[PDB]
């Protein structure tokens, strides 16, 4: 069968990223999972918002959780979107705000698998996720093993496994073929198809050092993390035909695209 | 065929390592080659010795280069020696003593070729090669990149390629599998059989960071590396003989390897 098709930041190549009008449309285009970015406001309000500071993407300036959620919601997330070779900003006189997670979760359908990239904030969320009973389709992930571990404490919560554990797992299997550690039964994983790493080996004096970009995903690491384990593997960054040919070939369970309105000409 | 046995440090595992007493002996036990570790003395004269300081093997202490031939001749580079199961240092009443390189080359067959692991030391060892004749038989190597790089502006020195360019080219074939950088047409090039590395992948703030141990010769990259192009590869710290069964199935031209005498058991 075919990979799902996840929105990358409720796909911020089509629309606003993070805004309701960008859920929306993604679920028009025939989605399978939405991925949004939440951080939480000063009183303790999950919104979706992916920079650290909001001038990257809004009319305002600071950390999210500089400003309460009123004032968040006054921000105009789609100040800075660009539609390609058209000039200007043209949500600037169309605002798309900041959306709460809450709002988030109300625009998807019930049958919508959310993915969740993330004190107090894991506890904000779990709070909202089992207010509206959205848990049970909705997968906590992190770059950080320490939001990865808070995530698993909170009661109710489907979490990713950890970045770290994924990396070490799909470096093992291309560098020596050993599906170590073993996989953690159930859980959705995740990495780019190509990813920027350096590689670095020790000398008695000095070290040597190799700039390499990894393609880890191939039939070989599917079966490892997916046969009789019950995870879920997603590649991230799949931007190119090339790329959805090569998940769909291996079989990975889902693809993480910037554009899902591209990604609907990867289904007829 | 069978790859050449190549005794590393003379073969370090058997009889002092860099000694005339090692070079002799691994020569009657059939190696193919000879890798030899070379210093240069106060007064510019190449002699055979791995660590930085003489106190490691020998009963003097400082590094090489802080005494005359003339003093480094009279140390004995047995001193620490043992031998497994066996108690005491046997090499401490019978002296094996540093050896000039020149001393090293005499004691080597006209057939041999000498692996040499290494200013003033690259035109010392050059001057020693272009006066014995040895230049035809001797491949210069380094961990070193700046070393590799003057070792070729000596005229008639043959050079392995650098680490830093085999690396580059293995962990590419391991990691994305392309044969890039191109092959270098004739070079020795050398890696480990298993290599312990880090991975760093970096993030918006922090990174992550996997260890892995790195196989990187397989048939692929055997054939990267050889195909069209004359290289020849060999296979460092093979120890095992699971490690010698997969340097002859992949067809690594050779082996480096600690006992000679236990080499002698895999052609037989
Ligand atoms: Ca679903
Ligand atoms: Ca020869």
């Amino acid at each position: 069968d075919d990979p799902m098709i996840v929105a990358h930041r409720a796909g911020t190549r089509d629309f606003p990223e993070n805004t309701v009008l960008a859920i929306t449309n993604a679920v028009a285009a025939g989605v399978d999972g939405m991925w949004l970015t939440v951080q939480v406001s000063s009183d303790g309000v999950p919104v979706l918002y992916r920079p650290s500071d909001l001038a990257t993407l809004t009319d305002g300036a600071g950390p999210v959780n500089s400003k309460t959620v009123q004032q968040l919601q006054q921000l105009n997330a789609g100040w800075n979107f660009t539609t390609p070779g058209v000039e200007g900003h043209p949500y600037r006189q169309r605002a798309t705000p900041i959306p709460t997670l809450e709002q988030a979760i109300g625009a998807t359908p019930p049958d919508m698998t959310l993915f969740l990239d993330l004190q107090p904030l894991v506890s904000a969320v779990a709070q909202v996720l089992t207010r509206t009973g959205a848990a049970g389709r909705s997968i906590v992930y992190s770059t950080n093993a320490d939001i990865t571990a808070a995530a698993s404490r909170q009661e109710g919560l489907q979490v990713a496994e950890s970045r770290d554990v994924t990396r070490q797992r799909l470096f093992n299997m291309a560098l020596n073929h050993h599906c170590d550690p073993q996989p953690d039964p159930g859980k959705w994983a995740g990495f780019e198809l190509h990813r920027d790493v350096t590689v670095t080996e020790e000398f008695t004096l000095g070290s040597g050092i190799s700039a390499v970009n990894a393609e880890l995903w191939d039939e070989a690491s599917v079966d490892c993390f997916r046969s009789q384990s019950g995870m879920k593997v997603m590649g991230f960054a799949v931007k190119t035909v090339d790329d959805y040919r090569l998940a769909h070939k291996i079989g990975l369970d889902a693809v993480l695209v910037d554009s899902p309105l591209a990604a609907q000409q990867w289904r007829h």
